[PDB]
């Protein structure tokens, strides 16, 4: 068991309640089996980086005051590890770890075409059709607007983000940042598809989206160098960004077991004194 709670974060505040199951599937309940306190942070996907860094803090503050730890280890996915950062740069002595996984901490390529269809930036009609439908099959498949979500994670908008929280990011492009800063523990995880698996309708669309990308190592939202931040744990999982959270419901690439990379990295955790 970790000495210090685990709170797994991410955007998208009302995904339980419209999905119908966490976000993190199966996350939560396999690493309470293995001993550790868990709880899960549920952001607000429609606003601003600092707007969930806020959020998060109110949630860390009523947990610490409910649990009477000092401290958290955080793992966020995708929105999460910026919200994260946010806490951890402004609260550092309230924050045990950040570990990020497939985090958008250096921009999406995918927001940023999405916001030129929207300013209607000359982009080709058949680009923006595959685009737009393959947004689609994605929020379909979870559900039965989404530009609101990406707005935050453009190269501009965490670029400026990156400026006011520069903490543990990497020097050198691709390359690693800082394992300790302020006292706070950094890890990276990510991926990216791979290979030439299809009973999940989300992975074709993901692979539609990878190929719109500069970085051709890319997991569908996220090139592999935009998610680095910190010391890297593994980033070479053959998996799209929904994959990475065990979605959509277990159905993942090549019958890697997902589950493991969080259960194993909160061991490694615990082996850090954390």
């Amino acid at each position: 068991s970790t000495k210090y709670p685990i709170v797994l974060v991410h955007g998208l505040a009302g995904f339980n309640e419209i999905v119908g199951f966490p976000y993190f599937y199966g996350i939560a309940d396999a690493l309470r089996q293995d001993g550790h306190q868990v709880f899960t942070a549920s952001l607000s996907a429609f606003n601003s980086n600092e707007v969930r860094g806020k959020q998060l803090w109110q949630f860390v503050q009523t947990l610490l005051q409910e649990t009477q730890a000092k401290k958290v280890n955080f793992i966020g996915h995708s929105q999460g590890p910026l919200a994260c950062r946010y806490v951890a740069a402004n609260y550092p002595d309230s924050v045990a770890s950040v570990t990020s996984i497939n985090g958008v901490n250096h921009g999406s390529e995918i927001a940023d075409l999405y916001r030129r269809i929207m300013r209607k930036d000359s982009i080709p009609e058949y680009i923006v059709e595959k685009v737009l439908n393959a947004f689609g099959t994605i929020i379909s498949t979870f559900s039965g607007d989404a530009i609101a979500a990406l707005e935050s994670l453009t190269t501009e908008q965490v670029t400026e983000f990156n400026n006011k929280y520069p903490q543990a990011l990497p020097k050198t492009p691709g390359g690693e940042g800082d394992e300790i800063v302020n006292g706070v523990h950094y890890y990276c995880f990510g991926s990216y598809i791979q290979g030439l698996n299809l009973l999940d309708p989300t992975h074709a669309a993901m692979r539609v989206l990878n190929t719109f990308f500069t970085e051709k190592q890319n997991d569908g939202l996220v090139g592999r160098s935009s998610m680095r931040l910190g010391k890297l744990i593994k980033d070479d999982y053959a998996q799209d960004h929904i994959d990475m959270v065990n979605q959509v419901a277990g159905l993942v690439g090549y019958n890697e077991d997902i589950v493991a990379i969080y259960t194993q990295h909160a061991k490694y955790l615990a082996s850090k004194q954390l």
